[PDB]
């Protein structure tokens, strides 16, 4: 089997991407944030504290003839940005772009943090990291991908995120029309539960490539590109007036600037992030100080190839017995 679904930016900055997901019978369609940096599929629901729901579409398990309470199971997750959610668990039928999994754990939120409430466009998350990170207790549950894998034509999914435009998540096949040149594959460590890999270096603008190993995660659920302080300083030094602002929480730059591109290495191959992709707009409405899309990972504990990086590429998440990651230009 295969599946193919369009993923759409939630706003004009590409802060996140939503993908429609069918849950239950009859289908209840929710727009979920596909997150290769976590492993829980959780939704706003009829069980979510009412004051914490503000415009989201909810899953109502009592209206699904295929929903079953997973007795005794609870979940609770905290994300890198400090957001969180928790609740109980059902199994139900879940379909993405025509690919159906029966008996998928659907984690129903009883509580969500304010950042989730405040984002009306995201109805939940669909985790695509390794199932070892799944938070359901006392019986850990599998991701949608992990459940689908054996049925797929090939044990892969691909992320093709757009810049200010829709893109695609495919399951079970590689669309050879969706990228240019070849796909370069690179090793993955699953030891931390992530799609963790090592970039071979970087360049800023038209500058020379610096060969240096940068260990990080491919994370569709993180907006920005978080890299070591040395790398980030080298980037922003090429932008007149850019500075790190402790009050704002990262590098800012004059909105009048033209940003240079940023290149990262994948083996001997190179992915070029256009300068425009690095602009996250005014720090507050009407400001001429703009927020940068490349920020320091110091204090996170890991480098994160988030959407800023991934949307410059066609990315293969190869879930073969030994997982790997592939990157192509597009
Ligand atoms: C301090 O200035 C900004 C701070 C943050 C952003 C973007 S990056 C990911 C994100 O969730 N953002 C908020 C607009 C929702 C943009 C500007």
């Amino acid at each position: 089997s295969t599946g193919s679904a369009t993923t759409t930016p939630i706003d004009s900055l590409d802060d996140a991407y939503i993908t429609p997901v069918q849950i239950g019978t009859p289908a209840q369609t929710l727009n979920l944030d596909f997150d290769t940096g976590s492993s829980d599929l959780w939704v706003f629901s009829s069980e979510t504290t009412a004051s914490e729901v503000d415009g989201q579409t909810i899953y109502t398990p009592s209206k699904s003839t295929t929903a079953k309470l997973l007795s005794g199971a609870t979940w609770s997750i905290s994300y890198g940005d400090g957001s969180s959610s928790s609740g109980d668990v059902y199994t139900d039928t879940v379909s993405v772009g025509g690919l159906t999994v029966t008996g998928q754990a659907v984690e129903s939120a009883k509580k969500v943090s304010s950042s989730f409430t405040e984002d009306s466009t995201i109805d939940g998350l669909l985790g695509l990291a390794f199932s070892t990170l799944n938070t359901v207790s006392p019986t850990q549950q599998k991701t949608f991908f992990d459940n689908a894998k054996a049925s797929l034509d090939s044990p892969v999914f691909t992320a093709d995120l757009g810049y200010h435009a829709p893109g695609t998540y495919n399951f079970g096949f590689i669309d050879t029309t969706a990228y240019t040149g070849s796909i370069t594959y690179t090793a993955v460590s699953t030891k931390q539960g992530f799609w963790e890999w090592t970039s071979t270096g970087y360049a800023v603008g038209s500058g020379t490539f610096k060969s240096t190993s940068i260990d990080g995660i491919a994370d569709t659920g993180t907006t920005l590109l978080y890299l070591p302080a040395t790398v980030v300083s080298a980037y922003w030094a090429q932008v007149s007036g850019a500075k790190s602002s402790s009050s704002v929480g990262g590098y800012v730059f004059p909105c009048s600037a033209t940003l240079p591109s940023f290149t990262f290495g994948v083996g001997s191959a190179r992915i070029v992030i256009p300068g425009d992709y690095i602009d996250f707009g005014p720090i507050s409405t009407g400001s001429s100080s703009c927020f940068g899309g490349i920020q320091s990972s110091a204090g996170i504990g890991i480098n994160i190839f988030g959407d800023v990086a991934l949307k410059a590429a066609f990315v293969v998440f190869n879930g073969a017995t030994t997982p790997t990651l592939g990157f192509a230009s597009k």
